């Protein structure tokens, strides 16, 4: 009915043993996109570009619901609870509701704007439960539910890309009509809901290692293996020899080991002290990249690698880490104090440093003549016996990604962080039903071009159940914990200021507790 | 099936990312102009957007044109070929890892030993011309697999400082990395159906 | 269990029984302590059943910055575990079920990976055999031939040898080695947090080619000591160098390049250029054998608790 | 429904032996507070003051219902009955109802103000039954139900204070979002109610 509410405001968190259930409700507004039309888009329509930036695709009159960020579900305090008390977590169940739909019509006279209710208009909503549409979630896009529950947000417009040759299309390109799906139609008084079960995924590692991969031995006992220690008796000619020694606590670098650090793809090193950087432009020319069909793409963020060495936190890889913007930061050429650079220093115990060579390999045969020659390894692929950690997740970062439907993949954990699934939470698509203005009184076969100006508003609720993996550590000394600082300040961190603006002052990871290797 | 989307074109072309990328390192011409400027990655600059998955592995092949006048006037069938060694014996890398045969609009090029070549009916066995054979092309997998006759990409090879400039190097062979996706080689009406996996301790795909 | 007390006077040592003393024993069944087994340490049960052995002391390492510790470092007290206390007269026992693991391969291959074809039948695939008609200018051509028993090197194959990480080659005939010190400088290594570690023994690779058993990789094989061998700078006749020659049929040789890759585009001008592959990571379609086990060698290891691992 | 009343006007008192039951009904108006925003407030935002008057806190877009005054429940004659005839009294039970919700939209042209019904709008209401919010009742504030049942009253705005150092905040200060609570949503046609039992308290000495 018109006078009865279709749902209530549900927003809290329940901590139930080894489960936590988060619930979020937000207020959304949806405009009419594209004047109800499907439009072909390309870099031609955007004004042209280089070959690396060419594309072809379509924008649709539909919008979509995205909640693929952790702050859509966790408050900062709840995130603190989770990361300070658990070794792991993963999503299990999802429930989604859309309710209290209101459709408004806008009339603009010469000098006045009037907004009225349109009680008989509809919104169309459907889920892509069979994964038949291009999946644009999982590209770290704007338009998710806002972190602050009081913020009213605008629903982003749906569009997609297909195969391109420059700004042109090939015969293999696909065009999708979203009206060619069955969808539910809602007047003011109807609601929509659905449930979803997550795939079985591994727990995320919300811990750091308290041991290093090269320091796993007993520091008191020798090995029963020998290593070559000398090849010449001394100075002079014809001094060749072979001497062997026991590998022990005095020489840990030469001990035999069972496991080796994971793969690498070297990045350029950039200092936040700008005077230490080379006085030249190297953002694009000095960057690591990969090529596909003649197009170059930045290797960003790339394989999970440690950001810097010990004591070198002023250095960061060129495109090897996630960079978030601070509240109120612009979009073009902002200074370093306006952005937030994450660092994966916790994985330095298993993962190679991002701005270093993996190691050295022999490159010749020494003989009595050529000396022994070695070469640097700048990119090392997977080898048997390698171990590694994945990239951390953040309160501001993405949760899941869709694994591409391919013949083969390896370790399909998404490179920007999170859970990779073949059947992720489905896309939820929504659109205001077009309402024509007065048609002519003589028949015309052309499609109608005049429409009543409308938009819609409502409430959306998402509830996720997460499974937790508790710590049972035997460590004696206290752990490192995420904490607020007592020292006085003008504002409270993770709160509003005097003007009403909510901000997140820093990125928060998940790795504070410790575990052995 | 073939993919109607490319691995580097999986984003919404209307919405910005909430991630930033380094866009400028010098304020302008002159000495001591060092700076750090960051920009939002969006639809105008798709090459610098953050991505979750990357193309599969590569092992570069030499490029041969079916227009013979474009080829080098020398013998390079064996000397210029990609190969692997086993117990001191060299074997051709043939057909090798599944890679795209050529770029867009370059169907006259083919990898030296990266594709299956069938004979036409009545074709001999020794030194037959190109019109007597049938060269397959795996152009459908260019959306996930790197091109067979190209480098995988570029890697940094030094530390830039205020002095050394930023230096990069070509990757001619890239092994498996986590987050890589790829397609396998297509099958043909004339081609094989199955093979026996060798009885070994380990194998991959 | 027998507990003895020792009293040392000015010039005499007396050993007596202490009937009321205890030993404490426990198993780390939840894997809460640093696992120092699996580092090929001394102190195991002796091979000869008549030898009386001394129990090794337990110690462990944690995160370090030079010789200093960081706030992430863990300190473990072993008294903070429940343990059984035994007087002379008590015993201790427990049982354990192994995880499901693959069988170890106690066999060698009688076939080579590049020799899996029928040596009597041609392939139905062609290969490029000639690119120039002959000597002279403007002789470009394309000629194709059937791959058959006469040219086995160019046949199409379904599977390729496993990964590699090249090692330096050392001869046991010392006069053949370079007259310089290259044990550390010429060695293969990997880096972690600015620290260099020897790649030892590294990926399972064949030690040498056919007929070159005098060569061995610098740090690519297990070296055992003979009975009575010292610990510092002993000669080669005092140690025992293992060789993984049985896996040469699937695994690349440790002291060789994996192969060659193209490094340019030939055209009519640049000639065809190739480059050596010194380290090759995993590729789809690769097969390999693992390292052999020995009567003197280790049995098991603990896989590190990480997000990802391969084989 | 739109055309059906959600409740009746109940306002009287029943004297039943050793019990008295009071019932009060009033008409309320609620505006939009803070332009729907949460704002940080302090003596800095108020213009400064002495040390004894410094504070730090937040104002919210929510209002609240207060009836913590005796004339919200007792008429003067009922009060006379109580105090002239009893040595003691204490509260035992409470029932609360909110009904006949009407939401109006206001449009202001160049020289005219038009008020219309918005039949599809909602009000959100909830009780802090677990006592998780700062309790601002019990500070003798204005904004209660008026003594005279015919007076229409305006709902006061909710705000609270936390730890301050001058006009600054410390790390121990708490920020509360009231949207982080489950609340009932009411269109014109819905009503809200709840019941409460008072703690055992001693009789007041009248």
């Amino acid at each position: 009915g018109v006078g009865s509410s279709s749902g209530n405001w549900h927003c809290d968190s329940q901590w139930l043993g080894d489960r936590v259930i988060t619930t979020s409700t937000r207020t959304w507004a949806l405009p009419t996109y594209n004047n109800h039309l499907y439009k072909q888009i390309s870099n031609s329509t955007s004004g042209g570009s280089s070959n690396d930036n060419a594309y072809f695709g379509y924008s649709t009159p539909w919008g979509y619901f995205d909640f693929n960020r952790f702050h859509c579900h966790f408050s900062p305090r709840d995130w603190q609870r989770l990361i300070n008390n658990n070794w792991g977590f993963r999503p299990k169940r999802l429930n989604f509701k859309l309710f209290n739909i209101q459709v408004k019509e806008v009339t603009d006279n010469n000098g006045v704007k009037t907004i009225a209710n349109n009680l008989t208009s509809t919104v169309q909503v459907f889920t892509d439960s069979d994964y038949q549409l291009p999946y644009v979630l999982g590209s770290a896009h704007e338009g998710c539910l806002p972190p602050f529950p009081a913020d009213v947000f605008m629903i982003p417009q749906y569009g997609y890309l297909t195969l391109n040759d420059g700004s042109q299309a090939v015969g293999r390109s696909s065009f999708y009509c979203l009206e060619y799906f069955p969808s539910q139609m809602l007047r003011t008084g109807n609601n929509f809901q659905f449930s979803y079960e997550f795939e079985n995924v591994p727990f995320h590692s919300s811990y750091a290692h308290s041991q290093s991969l090269d320091r796993l031995m007993n520091p008191l006992i020798d090995q029963y293996l020998y290593y070559l220690s000398k090849t010449i008796n001394g100075s002079g000619q014809n001094q060749q020899t072979l001497k062997f020694s026991v590998a022990g606590p005095s020489n840990m670098a030469v001990q035999g080991r069972n496991y080796i650090p994971g793969p690498s793809y070297r990045q350029q090193r950039v200092s936040t002290t700008v005077t230490q950087n080379n006085n030249s432009e190297f953002a694009w020319p000095g960057a690591s990249s990969w090529a596909l069909n003649g197009r170059n793409s930045l290797m960003n963020p790339g394989p999970a690698m440690a950001s810097h060495k010990e004591g070198e936190d002023r250095f960061f890889p060129l495109s090897g880490s996630l960079i978030f913007g601070k509240q109120g930061t612009g979009r073009d050429n902002v200074d370093a104090d306006k952005v937030m650079i994450t660092n994966e220093e916790e994985i330095k115990t298993t993962n190679p440093v991002a701005t270093e060579s993996y190691g050295q390999v022999a490159t010749n045969h020494q003989s009595a003549k050529a000396q022994a020659q070695t070469g640097w390894v700048q990119n090392q692929g997977i080898l048997p016996g390698m171990v590694w950690q994945d990239r951390d997740v953040y309160l501001q970062g993405p949760i899941w990604a869709k694994i591409p439907h391919t013949d083969g993949n390896f370790h399909p954990s998404p490179l920007m962080g999170g859970f990779g699934m073949k059947h992720p939470p489905p896309q939820i698509l929504i659109k205001n039903t077009p309402v024509p203005a007065d048609p002519p009184t003589a028949f015309n076969k052309d499609k109608l071009n005049s429409f009543i100006t409308q938009y819609s508003t409502g409430q959306v609720s998402v509830e996720i159940e997460w499974e937790l993996q508790k710590e049972n550590s035997k460590r004696w000394n206290p752990e490192i914990q995420y904490t607020s600082n007592y020292y006085k300040s003008n504002n409270v961190e993770f709160a509003v200021n005097t003007e009403g603006v909510y901000s997140e002052p820093r990125p928060i990871g998940t790795r504070y507790l410790t575990r052995n290797l």
